[PDB]
């Protein structure tokens, strides 16, 4: 078992360039793909995610090539849906992006492709969007546990009426979103009741537009989407830097800086998780907003109460800055924390704890309150790239923490400790 082990920051300062968005960068590659035409994508993100959609491609057929340091990529679109037969299986690790979207888009025209993945994968649940294509026409088939990878795509979706839930996964959404367009019928797709994870649908429908793509948008509720379309390359591309990676260097400032700018997401990005900022700004730090970069500077940090749904991903950042907090934090509306890398709530209660604080982990939500002072722990992290962004901010403390299994960030952030380090300050 690999490790590393932290040792005390005394002060956080400087800027960093972000990696890639996985989420922009996934669908990004996918409506390329789709898409009619050569796309350049620049500022793309290399990490797991990214890395199993990219062999996806290369299985399916699809042409490009990769620059150097894998994030300029030269896409030779396809022109219309994918194609596979003979059961191909593509093998997409952990990828929920991958794995739901290509679930969707795979179902047009007739195909046999099987898509699995770790053994993780196969428990984090598919159901509802199985459940929807098949509205749609689609004939897919569990191969193992219903409701769950792997998948055997047969084809067929042709459009209709299509009912979609939308309460454990907004995923399911963004894959029917992206994938009726090139349906030969017209699409309706109605939410059957709430909507998690929102802002992460107008990831998707950004995306679109950028391709060629519009849809009637009703309250989010109901989606209105005409068949026959084509994606259309929008020749070259700029993915922005990831928000969510952007988290952890926020954090850090409003924790122990000193000022941390981080740079490529702005006051215009598409992605939810700037807002991530705002949280920081109501526990007390100080936030500047430029068209490019977003900084923090460190102020005060008090605890929050919150419905953290609309940023699920950047919110574990607040359970580990809440470490560093004065009164108990509360994180609420993250059901779904449950069903991602591992189940996040027992994850991060469970590991919360071995450094000193004392955490109810409530079914949807958890609450924690800092020890007056940390202690060192080994942190476990559950195949999962966030627990060890996470609890790297425990070394903003006096004491060091060993973090398992570092490599672990690859999922999204290769090079997330080289990064921290280089705003890591001794003085
Ligand atoms: O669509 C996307 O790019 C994502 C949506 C979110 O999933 P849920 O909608 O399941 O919360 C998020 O957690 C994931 O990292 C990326
Ligand atoms: O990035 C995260 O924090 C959660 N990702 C879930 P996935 O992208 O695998 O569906």
């Amino acid at each position: 078992m690999e490790s590393l082990t932290l040792q005390p920051i005394a002060r956080v300062d400087g800027t960093i360039n972000l990696p890639g968005s996985k989420s922009v960068s996934n669908r990004a590659l996918l409506l390329a793909a789709l898409a009619h035409g050569k796309t350049v994508l620049t500022n793309l993100l290399d990490s797991d995610d990214v890395r199993h959609m990219l062999n996806a491609l290369t299985a399916l057929g699809v042409s490009y090539t990769l620059s150097a340091d894998r994030t300029r990529c030269e896409i030779i679109g396809n022109g219309g849906p994918l194609h596979a037969e003979g059961a191909l299986e593509l093998f997409l690790g952990n990828a929920g992006t991958a794995m739901r979207l290509l679930a969707a888009a795979l179902c047009l025209g007739s195909n046999d492709i099987v898509l699995t993945g770790e053994p993780r994968m196969k428990e984090r649940p598919i159901g509802h969007l199985v459940d929807a294509l098949r509205l749609g026409g689609a004939k897919i088939t569990y191969l193992e546990q219903e409701n769950y990878p792997p998948l055997r795509l047969q084809g067929g979706f042709t459009g209709g009426n299509v009912d979609v839930d939308g309460s454990v996964s907004s995923q399911f959404l963004t894959a029917l979103l992206m994938t009726a367009p090139l349906a030969p019928e017209d699409t309706v797709i109605r939410i059957k009741g709430d909507l998690v994870s929102k802002p992460y649908i107008d990831i998707t429908l950004n995306l679109m537009k950028t391709f060629g793509v519009e849809i009637e948008n009703q309250h989010y509720q109901q989606f209105v989407v005409k068949g026959g379309q084509s994606y259309q390359s929008p020749g070259t591309y700029l993915v922005e830097g990831d928000a969510s990676s952007a988290s952890y260097f926020l954090a850090a400032a409003a924790i122990k800086g000193g000022t941390v700018k981080v740079t490529g997401i702005g006051r215009n990005s598409m992605q939810g998780d700037i807002r991530f900022a705002d949280v920081l700004e109501k526990m007390g730090a100080t936030i500047c907003w430029g068209d490019d970069y977003i900084s923090c500077t460190r102020g005060e940090l008090n605890a929050i109460d919150m419905d953290m749904n609309h940023i699920p991903d950047a919110a574990m950042t607040i359970a580990t800055a809440a470490l560093f907090a004065k009164g108990t934090t509360t994180l609420r509306n993250i059901y779904n924390w449950r069903v991602k890398e591992t189940d996040r709530l027992f994850a991060m209660a469970t590991e919360l704890r071995k450094v000193g604080a004392e955490v109810e982990e409530g079914h949807d939500y958890i609450r924690i309150t800092p020890p007056e002072k940390l202690n060192f722990a080994e942190i476990a992290t559950y195949n999962d790239h966030r627990m060890a962004m996470c609890f790297s901010l425990v070394a903003l403390s006096d004491t060091p923490v060993t973090i398992l299994d570092p490599k672990c960030t690859a999922k999204t952030f290769p090079d997330y400790f080289e990064q921290l380090a280089r705003i890591s300050q001794a003085a």
